[PDB]
C-alpha cells in the first residue's frame, strides 16, 4: 500500500496547475465590490501557487523525478477539479470553489507531509509544511472573507 | 473567426506555451541550463503576462475566456508533447522556436482580421507582442546558429 | 473637427473627468470607501497623466490645449454635477462608468479622425488610452455586478 | 494633569488601543476582511508608532512611561472586552471609530494642557497625531455609511 | 466667515491655481523652459496634494468640498486667464509669483481664523503649507531677480 | 494544553515581551545606550512578527486569541515588573536574556506537543521562532560576557 | 524597404547619438547644466531607440550597418567638426534640425512600413516619432519657437 | 530682536555645532568609537539640514543669511574649542549635550519670539527642531548615564 | 556522527574547504561556460559563505567552540581540496563541484538523521534547508553536466 | 608635509563648503534652480572630500583642524560676506577661482606626496583633483569659456 | 604626442571599440549568443563610459574631444571591418581581445607619458581603465581557452 | 620577489585574516558585542572583495592564485591560533590592528615593488586597499584608545 514522494510531488504538479488556471478563472470572470480587492487577491494567489509548483516540480526534478510537462497530463492526474465557465457564479460560489480546492491542497498535503516523513525524505517534508502553512493562512481568511471559521 | 474568438484561442494558446516553456525550463540539460533556464523563466513570466492581457482584452470587449486546462487543450494550435524521450537543448530550443513562430504568424493573423474589424486597441497589442515574439525568434534562432527567418 | 481640436477637447473633458473622479473620491461612503477610494486616487492619477499627455501633444502637432476651467467647461462634453444629494457608492460608479464610456466612445472618434489625417502617433496615443478606458469599463462594470458592454 | 500625567495616560491608552487594532483584525469577518485587515495592519503601524513617540516625548520631558501591561489596564480610559460573543464588521468598526473618537476628544485635551503649559513640542505631536485620528474617524464613518461628526 | 467656508475656498483656489501651474508648463518658451517644466510638474504634484489634504480635511470637520469645475470658478479669488496672446516666461513666472502670493496671504487669513476657532489641526496644516509658499515665494522670486517680499 | 493553548498562551506572553522590550528601550541608560536602543527596537518589530504569526496561526486551526491586555496578563508565564528603581543595562539585559530563556524553554515544550500533535505547521513556525531566540540568546549573553547556556 | 529604411536609422541614430555627445561637450552658457543632463538623457534616448531599430532589423531578417564608416557613407544626419565657436542656440537649432530630419524620415518610414503590412516597424517608428515631436516642442520651446516654426 | 535677528543667530550657531559634530567624530576615542561615530555622522545631517532650512527660512522672509566663517564666529553663542589636550568621549558627548541644551533653550526663546511676531511658519519649523533637539539630550543624557533634565 | 555540535563544527570545516573551492574553480575555469559559471560560482561562494556563518553560529548558540582557523579546517573536513597544477576542463572542475555538493548532502542526511534523535529541531530544520539548496543545486550542475540528479 | 598639507585642506574645504552655501543662498537669475542643484550637489562632494582629508590625516597620526577659528587662521580659500549684490557670474567666478586654488595646492599635495612616498593620500588627491577639473571645465563652460582660460 | 593628443586618440579608438561591440553582439551567432549577448551590452556601456570620461578629461585640460564619425575614423588605431562574410563567435570574440590588447597597450603608453608630464589625474584614469581592460583580456581569452597573455 | 609572487602571498594572508575575521566574531564576548559583530561582518566582506580582486589581478597578469588552505597556510605571513583559551576583547583587536598593521607594512612593500615593476594597475589597487586598511587601523586604534602609530 504505496504511492511514493515522486508520485506525490508529481501529483501536485498536476494539481496546481489546474489551481493555477482555476485562479485565473476567478479573477477574471468575478463581478461584485469586492471585484478589485479579490482580483488583487487573485493575482497574489496566481503567483504564490505558480511559484508553489515551480518548487514542487524543481523539488521532484532534483530527487530524480520527471514531472507532468503538458496539460494533458495535468487532466490525466489531477484530483483538483475544474469546471468551464458556462453560468454566471456569485463572488461566494467561486470564493467556495476556491476555498474548497485549498482544502483539497491542504489535505493532500498533509497526506505528501506523512508519506514523505515515512520515507525520510526531510527536503521535501519542509517544503510541503512551508506551502500547508501558507495554504491554512489562506483558508482562515478567505473563509473569514465568506463570514465562516476556518474550519467550517 | 472574429477578434473575440482569435483572442481566446490564444488565451489557449498561451496556456499551452506556458506549460512548455516550464517544460523546457524543467527537462533541459547541457552546458546552456543556466543561461536557458533564466531565459525560460522571463519567457514565463512575459507569455503568462500577454496570457492575462490577452484575457483581460477580450473580457474588456465582452469576450469569455478560456479559463480551463479542457477548453485550453481543446481550442490550442500550439501542440504539446509529454516528455518521455530525453531530448536536447537544440530540441527543445527548435519546439520553442517553432512555437514562437506559429504565434508570430497567427498573431500575424490576429494583426490584420482585428485591423480590419477596427479593433485597433486589440490591434495594437497583437502588434506589441509580435515585436517581442520576433525578438525572441531573431535571438533563439541566433542561439541555434540560424538567420531569423531561416 | 481635426486632430488639434479633438485633442482640445480631450484637454476639456479629461479636466471635468480627474474633478469628476476627486468628487467620488470625497464623497463615497459605504463597505467599497478604502478599494474605491484608493481606486479613484489611481483614475486620478492615470487620467491627470492622460490629460497631461494629450496636452503636451497637441503642443507637438503645434496647437494650444485650452488651459483654464472656463475653457475646460466651455468645450467638455463630459458633464459634472455638483454634489448636493446623497449619492450611493453605484450611483456615483455608474456616473464613472458613463463617463469612461463617453471617453471610450469620443476616443474612438479621435482614432478614427487621427487615422484619417495620417497622424500616426495621436492615433497610438489615442489607442494606448482607449486600452485602459475598456480595461477600466470593464474593471468597474464588474464592480457593478454588469459585462463591459451591458 | 499635567504634560507628564496626560502623555502617560495616552501610552495606556495607544497599547490597549493597538491590542484592539489587533482583535477587529484578527476576529474580522464579511467582504471587507481583505480591506480592512489591510487598513488594522497600518492602524497598527500608525498608532504604535503614535504610542513610541508619545512615550519618547514623555521620557524627553523627565516622565516615566507605564511599560506594563499592569499599567496600561489601570491607567486606560480606552476600553477592551475579550471577544466571546461574534461581532459584526460593523460592530467591530463602531467600537474602532469611538475609541478613535474618544481618542481625539482627549488629545483634543491634551492640546489645550499643553498649550497651558508651554511645552510647545508636545503641542505640536499631539496636534499631528489628531490630524492623523481624524482623518481616520473620516474614513471608518464614511466606510460606516457617516458622516464625520454624526 | 468659518474653518468649513474657508477651506472650501482652497479647495476652489487651488484647483484654478493647479490648472494654471499646467497653463505655465504647456505654453513656457525660452531658456528655461526645462528647468521650469520640471518645476511646474513639482508644483502640481505638490498643490494637487494640497488641494487634496485641504478638501479631506474639510471632510474630517464635517464639510462638503466643491467638487465640479463651476463650483471652483465660482469661488475661487484666483484668477485665470486662458491664454491668447503670447507670455514670456517673465509674465508667467510673475502670474505664479502673484497667485502664490494670494495663496500665501489667505492661508496667513486661514492661519489667523483657524487659531481663534480652535481649530488647531487646521491650522497647523494651513501652516505647513505656508511655509512651503514661502519657500517658493523666495525660490521663483530669486529666479525672477527679485528679493521675498519685494 | 494542546496546540491551540499554546499558541494562545505565546500570544499572552509575546504581548507582554513587547511591552517589556518598549521598557527596556525607554529606560536604559549607559554607554551602550544606542546599540541596545536600535537592538531593541528590532527586537520589537521580530517579536511584535512572532505574535502576529502565533496568533494568525491559531486562527488558522480553528482557535480563538487572546485579544486584550487583560488576557494577556491573567495568561502569561512571561513576567513583568513596572519601572520604580533605577536599573543597570545589565540588569535590563538580564531580564531580557531570562524572557528569551524562557520563551526557548516554552517553544521547546510547544514544539515536542505539536509533534505529538501531528501539528506540522506549527512544529515548523515554533523552531523558525526559537532559531532565532536561540540566537538572541547568544548575542545577548555574549553581550554580558558570558556563554550561551551558563 | 523596410530593412533599407531601418539601416539608414541605424546610420542616421549613431551619427546623431555623437553629435549629441558634441553638444554635450562643446556647450558653453548659462544652460550648461539643465542642457547638459538633457543630453545625457537624449543620448540615453537614442541610443536605445538605435539598439531597437538594429535589434528590429535583426528580426526582420536584415543586416544592420555596425561600423563608423558604414554609419558615414549611409546617414543623412548631417555631422560637422567642432572648430568655430557656437551658441547654445545655433547648438540647440542643429539638434532640433535634426530631429526634425528624424521626424520626416520617420513619417517616410511610417508610410513605407504601413505598405509593406510590417506592423512592428511601423509601431516602433510611431512610439519613437512620439518622442522626437515631444523634444522638438520642447527644444523649440527652449529657442523661444513654436515647434512647426 | 526680530525672528530675521535670531534665525541669522543659529545660522552662526548651527554652523559651528555642525564643525563641533566633526571634532567629536574625528577625535572620539575608546569602545563607543563606532557607536558615536555612526552617531555624529547622523547629528551632521541632520544639523547640517537644520542650517540649510535655518537660512532658507530666513531668505524666504526677506533676511540675509551670515555665510562666511567670520560671521559665524563673530555671532555664535554656540563655543568652540581647538583639540589640543585628549579629551574623554565623556567629555566630548557632555560639550555635544551642552551645546544640545544651549541650542534647545536658545530655540526656546526662538519659539516665543516668533509667536510674538506670529511667524507662524518660523514657529513650527523651531517647534520641530526642539522635538528632535530634546530627543537626542534625552539619548545623549542617557548615554552619560543621566537623565534628560539632570 | 554523534554530536550535533561535532557535527555543525565538521561542517564548518567542510564549508570552508568548499568555499575555497568555489573560489579555484572560478578563477581556473575556462571554456565556453566562463561567464555563466562564473557567476553561478560568485553566487555559490555567497550561498555556502552564509551557510558557514549560519552553522558556526547555531554552533555558537548550542554552547559549541567553532573551528576558526585554516589549519583546524584542514584537520577536520572530510571535503578534499587540490592545488591547481595540472589544466582540469570544465567538466573535471564542475564534476569536483557536484562530488562535493554530494559529499555535503549526504553529510547533511546523516546530521539531520542525528540532529533528529537529539532532538535538536532548530539545527533539523537549519539542514534541511540547506540540503533543499544542495539538493537543486544538484540537480542544476548534474544538468549542465547533461545527466540526471542522481545520476 | 603630508600632515601640515591635509590639514591645510580642511581648512580650505571648510570654507570653501560655507561659500558653496553662500552662493546657494543669495544666488539670484534664471539660473538659481539649476545651479542652486548643483550647490547642494558641490556642498555633498566637497564635504564628502574634507571629511576623507580629516580622515585621511587622522589615519597617518595627524590632528585636523575641528574648529572655525582654526579653519579661518588656516585656510588660503578667501571668504567675503555678502554685502553687495553679485550676478550669477560674479558669484560662478568666485567658485571657479576657489576650485582653481584648490586644484593648484591639491596638485602640489600630489607632488609633496608623491616625494613623501605617501601613496594613499597621493591617490585621494589625485581623485578629488580630478573630480575639481570636471567642475572646473564645468563651471567654465557655463560662465562661457575654455576650462584654462 | 602629449595628453592631450593621446586622450583624443582614445576617444576616437573608444567610439571605434564601442560600435564593434554592438557588432558583435548583433551578430553573434551560436550557443553562448545569450551569454556573450549580454556581456557585449556591459562592455558597450563600460566602454561609453570610458569614452565620456576621456573626452571630459581632455576638456578638462583645455583639450578639444574629436566629436564626430569622420574625425573618430581620421584617427582611431582601433580597426573596423563591415560585416560582410559570417563570422565565428571565435573570431568576433579574438578581434575583440584583439582590440582590448590594442587599447590594454595602448593605455600603457598613455599611462607612461602622463606620468612624465606630471599629469597625474589623467595617469590614475588610464590606470583605472587598464585596470579593466585587463580584467576583460583574462575574462574573454579564459573563454576562448586561452591565458590571458598567450 | 616579483608581483605574482606578492600577490599571491596576499591571496594566501587575506584568506588567512577574513577566517581571523569569523574568529574576532563568534568568540567576541563583552559590552562591545553587537558594534564589533557588526563590524567584523563589514571588515570580512571587504577583506573578501580585496582577497577576490587581488586573485582576480594575479590572474590577470598571468598569474597562478594559491586556491586551497594548504597553500594558504604555506604561504601566509598573517599568523592564526585555534581559539582555545578566552581572550578580552582587547586581545582580540588587538591581534586584529596587529593583522592590519601587517597586511599595511606588506602592501607598502608591494606598492614599492608594483612601482619598479611597472605594473601601474596592481600599483592603485594596492594604494586603495592601504587606503582602507589605514582607515581601519586609525578606526581600530581609536576604539582601544590608542594613537593610529602608536
Amino acid at each position: 500500500n504505496s504511492v511514493d514522494t515522486k508520485e506525490f510531488l508529481n501529483h501536485q504538479v498536476a494539481n496546481l496547475n489546474v489551481f493555477t488556471v482555476k485562479i485565473h478563472q476567478i479573477g477574471w470572470y468575478m463581478r461584485g465590490h469586492n471585484f478589485f480587492t479579490l482580483g488583487e487577491k487573485m493575482d497574489d494567489l496566481y503567483s504564490e501557487f505558480g511559484e508553489q509548483m515551480d518548487e514542487v516540480a524543481e523539488r521532484l526534478l532534483a530527487i530524480g523525478g520527471s514531472p507532468f510537462s503538458t496539460l494533458k497530463e495535468f487532466l490525466e492526474n489531477a484530483s483538483v477539479e475544474e469546471a468551464p465557465y458556462t453560468k454566471p457564479k456569485t463572488m461566494d460560489q467561486l470564493m467556495e470553489d476556491l476555498v474548497g480546492t485549498l482544502e483539497l491542497l491542504r489535505d493532500e498535503y498533509k497526506q505528501g507531509i506523512e508519506l514523505t516523513d515515512k520515507e525520510g525524505d526531510d527536503v521535501t517534508n519542509d517544503m510541503l509544511i512551508a506551502f500547508k502553512a501558507s495554504i491554512d493562512k489562506h483558508i482562515w481568511m478567505f473563509k473569514a472573507f465568506l463570514g465562516k471559521a476556518p474550519l467550517e
